[PDB]
RNA sequence: GUGAGCGGCAUCCAAGUUACGCAUCAGAUUCGAGACGCGAGUAUUUCCCGCGCGGG
């Protein structure tokens, strides 16, 4: 029903959604927090080393790890 | 377990005081209730309008 934080006060209601099959050339799934030793070939753009979780929950500070985070997305 | 989860912009406050729509300006100049209804013309048929009868 809602996207993002502050859902309790009604922020980010979903009007609709769509899932579409697209060619890989359009964009990749790598625009996320990658492992430290992730292969360079699969990375899209510049990745800056930072501390982040690789699995949900990403807010758990005990699960944080040195990870590659895309600079063009943070 | 959507860097998620949880969280009052809320409380209080005078638009009010004072201020002349007023001073001046002809509804005036002309003209009749006094005039208007027939005592107007001969005798018996003539061209005609509707068709014995209505009628120039």
């Amino acid at each position: 029903r809602q996207i993002g934080g502050r859902r309790g006060v009604g922020c980010g209601r979903v009007a609709g959604f769509s899932v579409e099959v697209v060619p890989e050339v359009e964009c990749t799934w790598a625009l996320r927090a990658m492992p430290d030793d992730s292969e360079q070939s699969i990375l899209c753009g510049e990745y800056a080393l930072a501390m982040s979780a690789l699995q949900s929950p990403y807010w758990d500070r005990s699960l944080h790890k040195p990870a590659l985070v895309p600079t063009s997305l943070a």
